[PDB]
């Protein structure tokens, strides 16, 4: 069929398209020593009072990138139990909001075999929920990450192109040295389809892939002992102490910083940090140590990585790069002082009553797959 061809650097030109033969080449062929080391901290799943205080402790308005702006993270938000006033405030503070589906269906075979329409209802539907109940009007909800990192073959990416999503961050790249830069899906993936029973795209799709490089979990990377990598931090099951986590962060930082400076992805679940105080303590110690010692390291959103790829800036130029200064150091007031607490039901979620907090008036129905606005209208 129309299998995407291997990367052709002649018809894949910035800013629409970026590829290299193995995914390790730096955009714009900048020297590695002049490339800012980007770090994309991300958090999956619901934003609510289970984790709102954790995010305040991390993103305290005192941790700043070398451009003077607050460090920024990306939230892949799933619908159930999410507080949309909190999503709105997180966005107001300059963090990126992306979608992680409505249902977070735990049947992994559903995702790997879902139709284009199924992917659309889950992901475009979740975008509708966020844009409405968090009142986000600037079309900045543009990223997708699938539950359980289940890639949806071509169907997922056909959906994302039809729905005008900017990027996916579901595809894992096996532990590699050097690690991989993001790539667009117009051309063949520069690495194997990785993971149990994974179905990866094969055709050309006008979608960016914020590829998830596995991290090296080896406690002593000096051997030649071989261990599978890990993409989600909490899937690195040998990390048991704060000291191990601290060394793990340094080792994988160095892997990126000392090679091709590919963006380093630190992909979290809030609960993993919250339930393990020594991990949170080690993480913050590490962040603060990296920020003080590096004038060339930026904690940025996923969209901000793509913006750099589209217009590569050296470390010196990065200080005044305007996309990285959007919502530089937001203070101000929340969109509403006391959000509505909506107790909602829906025949799509039979039995449950789910509280949804929003600055908007409560909808008549609990939003779900077949009614993402919660308006209860007939179709
Ligand atoms: C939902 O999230 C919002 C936003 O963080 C929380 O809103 C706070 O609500 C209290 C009410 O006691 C107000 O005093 C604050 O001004 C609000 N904060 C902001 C930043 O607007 C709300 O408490 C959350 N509710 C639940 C149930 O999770
Ligand atoms: C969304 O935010 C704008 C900007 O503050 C505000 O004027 C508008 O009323 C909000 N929309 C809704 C439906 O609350
Ligand atoms: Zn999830």
């Amino acid at each position: 069929p129309n299998r995407a061809p291997p990367c052709d650097s002649s018809q894949c030109v910035l800013p629409d398209c970026f590829c290299s033969e193995d995914g390790t080449v730096i955009p714009g062929d900048l020297p590695a020593r002049d490339v800012p080391q980007m770090i994309t901290i991300t958090f999956d799943d619901a934003i609510n009072n289970n984790n709102i205080e954790l995010y305040k402790e991390i993103f305290n308005g005192k941790r700043k990138n070398p451009n003077g702006c607050d460090i920024k993270a990306t939230y892949f938000v799933s619908h159930k139990y999410t507080n949309y006033s909190a999503v709105q405030e997180t966005h107001r503070k300059g963090h990126e909001i992306a979608v992680h589906s409505i249902t977070h269906n735990d049947d992994e075979r559903f995702w790997s075999n879902a139709t284009v329409d199924d992917w659309g209802k889950e992901m475009a539907g979740m975008r509708v929920i966020i844009e409405k109940f968090s009142n986000i009007t600037d079309n900045s909800v543009v990223g997708v990450r699938a539950p359980y990192l289940r890639v949806g073959g071509n169907n997922q990416f056909t959906m994302m192109e039809e729905q005008a999503f900017l990027y996916d961050s579901t595809i894992t790249a096996p532990l590699s040295n050097p690690p991989l830069w993001p790539y667009t899906m117009y051309f063949r993936m520069p690495h194997r389809c990785h993971g149990n029973l994974q179905s990866c795209p094969t055709r050309s799709h006008a979608v960016w892939e914020m590829v998830m490089n596995e991290l090296d979990r080896r406690e002593d990377p000096s051997n030649d002992e071989y261990l599978p990598g890990c993409a989600m931090v909490d899937s690195c099951s040998n990390i048991l102490t704060g000291d191990q986590f601290y060394n793990f962060l340094n080792h994988n930082f160095d892997r990126h910083y000392e090679q091709n400076r590919a963006p380093l992805g630190l992909y979290f679940h809030a609960a993993w940090l919250k339930n393990n105080p020594e991990f949170l303590e080690a993480f913050l110690y590490w962040i603060d140590e990296i920020l003080q010692s590096h004038n060339d390291v930026y904690f940025v959103t996923m969209t901000q990585v793509i913006q750099w790829v589209q217009n590569p800036r050296t470390v010196t130029e990065a200080k005044n790069f305007e996309p990285w200064r959007e919502k530089c150091s937001v203070e101000g007031n929340p969109a509403c002082w006391v959000p509505h607490s909506c107790k909602l039901t829906s025949k799509e979620v039979p039995g449950e009553t789910i509280n949804l907090q929003t600055c908007l008036r409560c909808p008549v129905n609990y939003p779900w797959l077949n009614d993402p606005t919660g308006d209860g209208h007939y179709h």
